[PDB]
């Protein structure tokens, strides 16, 4: 009845999104590695199509909501994965399913990105061109060949693009009516108490999420909510 | 039992933000020139101090939140008052109310910044060191002196010094364990394709005072239908 595409189900703030989502009376379709609908691992050119393939073969009278928390951190073993998991990923999925989601009852979708996607400029991130020209190879080459930290380069770097590529999607997607935002997560405990000097539960991610994909957000829309206990506040205070 | 203070309760999303909050079991101690359990006009030093004593009279055991959605736009008579209430009707009431807030349960609060505050950047915003400073007089002047367009000068640069001054106070807040946000109204056609309702804002508010945002502070909630997006794509 009512569908909710989730990537990155099975764990985390994924997993955390789908059991809240689950019970406000949602139908989950997750898209994940393991334990969900759509068995799909995003790395790959590929693996996207098809992933895509099967959301929508279970999603033929639409969906009333997206999720994309499927996501790859710095220090993961091969950063190009990063790159395609992180951007593509999501940009492939979203702009696949927004015929889907224009079909649905009060159709959002909610991206995550994170907060790094602010420690990096987009005129000045190295993967930016390369990722917003869908040239997956050349942008996975990038980090492969930035040596020092390029695990920092794939992360800030994706999730800016991200950001960005969410951002240049408001126009289009608000003529279709649907909702788009993305949540910036800062530090999560991942393997009530003041934010400030601790980590956050997944469940503190979807509970932002639930709202962001719910009426009470119906006029929120292109925006970036910064989940982070305050951290980006004592950063950036002159910058939002 | 649970108190929230509300500074332009009398309309807009003042009213409408009272209206979600009390349908959430809250008791609003209301600052307004009218409509209001405290009347005070925010627009002089004496009118907040006065307004600042009123409110902790009547929360004496603290305060479980606090929304600041008193605010003057841009085309207002005496553009000094832009600046006054925008401004220092915020910040010196936050600043005061923090002692009682962290008395509270669960405590945060909410300032009504603008859109606007991201049409202007900190070091290039001519009233940035005179609020800062909290030289009003001074920052009054500015404004009444800036002739043509004076009036979207005092609003976005006291909306501009609004948000920094709101993100600047994240550490101080935070080690107190008070929440501290702001959201930024939308001020053509967006995006989504209509004006919003000031319901739409409060339940943004509303949220954001709730335990749903236990882990959001210091965080500037854009609510304008995607209009920043659109304008602003890769700032943020
Ligand atoms: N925890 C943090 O420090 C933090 C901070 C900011 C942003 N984030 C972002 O939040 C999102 C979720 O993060 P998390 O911390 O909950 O991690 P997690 O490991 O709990 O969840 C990540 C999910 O991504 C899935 N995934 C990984 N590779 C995949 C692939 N190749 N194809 C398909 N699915 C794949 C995993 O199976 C998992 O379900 C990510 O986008 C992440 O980058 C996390
Ligand atoms: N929806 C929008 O158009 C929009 C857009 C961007 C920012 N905002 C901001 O949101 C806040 C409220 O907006 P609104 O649209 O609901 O406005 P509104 O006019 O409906 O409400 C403003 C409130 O401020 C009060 N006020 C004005 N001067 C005062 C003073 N000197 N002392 C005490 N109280 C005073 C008014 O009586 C009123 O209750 C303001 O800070 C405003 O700048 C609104």
């Amino acid at each position: 009845m009512s569908i909710i595409v989730i990537s990155g189900c099975a764990t985390g703030i994924g997993a955390a999104t789908r059991k809240v989502l689950e019970a406000a009376g949602h139908q989950i379709v997750g898209i994940d590695i393991r334990d969900a609908e759509v068995i799909a691992d995003l790395s790959t050119a590929e693996g996207r199509k098809q992933a895509i393939a099967d959301v929508l073969a279970k999603c033929s009278k639409g969906m009333d909501g997206l999720v994309l928390c499927a996501g790859l951190g710095p220090q993961t073993k091969v950063l190009g994965n990063v790159v395609s998991v992180n951007y593509f990923g999501a940009t492939e999925l979203m702009d696949a399913f927004l015929p889907a989601l224009k079909k649905g009852h009060q159709p959002a979708a909610v991206v995550i990105s994170s907060v790094a996607s602010a420690h990096l400029a987009f005129d000045k991130n190295p993967l930016a061109l390369a990722l917003e020209a869908g040239e997956e190879a050349k942008a996975r080459a990038i980090v492969e060949h930035a040596g020092e930290q390029g695990g920092n380069l794939a992360y800030a770097g994706s999730k800016n693009a991200l950001t960005v590529a969410v951002r240049k999607r408001a126009a289009a997607w608000g003529e279709a009516g649907v909702r788009l935002n993305t949540i910036a997560p800062g530090a999560t405990e991942t393997p009530f108490v003041p934010p400030m000097g601790r980590r956050a539960e997944p469940s503190e991610m979807a509970s932002v999420i639930a709202f962001l994909m719910s009426p009470a957000a119906s006029y929120v829309h292109g925006a970036q909510i910064v989940i982070d206990g305050g951290i980006d506040a004592v950063m950036r205070p002159t910058q939002f």
